[PDB]
């Protein structure tokens, strides 16, 4: 029960959760052979489950893949809080021209793209049809790769899940901040939330990749969720404007995609999440004051499989009549968590 970087560590029952469905969840993960490295559940500010796999400890980091997109959006949010980024309708082109060193053929046809359009994965650049889309992972300059395609659909109208759009969003951040993604994060988000043992893929150009490449501790993923849960406040420090969060969670071109994050529902009520391939999640449930964090290596199932499983059992934990603290229940809980660790 020793507090962990601000967080009280408690039994599910201490936060009005039945531990039994959480034990069943953890057992089901094991016996279905699901490679879940971390599963953290926070409720009412208390860390009620902290499940690590064999070899994984509190201080290990994990590739978070598309969770990186949400971090990118958060950093733009911070620029908005600081007043530097006034308006999501400003053309991305203003930032591209200001950065410079970008040949005109990369810029041609992109004069209408708004920051909103790239945040929404709605640039109109058909990333899904761009044969060299994987080059953003290895090229000298990811921004150059992001600018190779032409704008074909009216910006803001067509959803196409794109690392290129994330990178164009990051260009706005670079121009307005004077810093790369990681540089700005270390001045702001990562400093303010006391992140530890993070790493972010840095291309030869010095630019980070906006859509992927960040590695984080699960506890740091949890803090990112807390920041949104508390409407842009972390431990009494204002970091995001409420208006920014409101816009960020509003569906754009896709009925379920805001500013580099997904909307969802739990108990019929609006929720939202960062997520990444292989089943990485930062899942925020405002009406229950909960954040759920997951890192995994599940490559043979869609990410909704693990998400739905977790949410089913969390619902059972909330609805259960059996919420009394009983030594037998503590032991089965602690023993299952131990087993998962082996």
């Amino acid at each position: 029960r020793t507090p962990f970087e601000g967080f009280s560590v408690v039994l599910p029952e201490d936060a009005d959760l039945d531990s039994a469905p959480l034990v069943r969840l953890s057992k089901s993960i094991r016996e279905e052979g699901l490679e879940v490295r971390s599963l953290l559940i926070l409720k009412d500010g208390k860390l009620v489950m902290e499940r690590y796999a064999g070899g994984v400890t509190r201080n290990h980091n994990h590739s978070v893949y598309s969770v990186t997109k949400t971090v990118t959006s958060t950093l733009l949010g911070i620029l908005n809080f600081e007043g530097v980024l006034k308006n999501v309708d400003e053309p991305v082109m203003d930032s591209l021209r200001s950065l410079g060193n970008l040949p005109f053929p990369l810029l041609e046809g992109k004069e209408s793209l708004r920051l909103r359009d790239v945040l929404h994965m709605a640039s109109g650049m058909r990333w899904s049809e761009f044969p060299e889309r994987e080059d953003i992972r290895t090229a000298e300059d990811p921004l150059v790769i992001a600018l190779l395609p032409e704008v074909k659909d009216k910006p803001g109208t067509k959803f196409d899940y794109s690392n290129g759009d994330s990178q164009l969003a990051a260009a706005v951040l670079e121009n307005k901040s004077g810093s790369t993604l990681l540089q700005f994060a270390e001045k702001t988000l990562f400093s303010w939330l006391d992140f530890k043992d993070y790493e972010w893929y840095t291309s030869p150009s010095g630019r980070q990749t906006a859509g992927f490449g960040l590695r984080l501790r699960p506890v740091d993923m949890l803090k990112l969720g807390i920041l949104y849960l508390n409407n842009g406040n972390y431990k009494g420090k204002k970091i995001l404007k409420p208006d920014w969060i409101r816009q960020a969670i509003k569906p754009g071109a896709s009925q379920n995609y805001g500013y580099q994050l997904w909307t969802h529902q739990f108990e019929g009520k609006k929720t939202f999440m960062a997520n990444g391939k292989g089943s990485q999640f930062v899942y925020v449930i405002p009406h229950r004051r909960m954040v759920i964090v997951v890192t995994s290596a599940i490559w043979d199932k869609p990410i909704n499989f693990l998400l739905d499983k977790i949410l089913e059992n969390v619902k059972e934990a909330l609805d259960s009549k059996d919420k009394k603290k009983i030594p037998e229940k503590e032991t089965r809980f602690l023993e299952e968590i131990h087993e998962a660790s082996l």
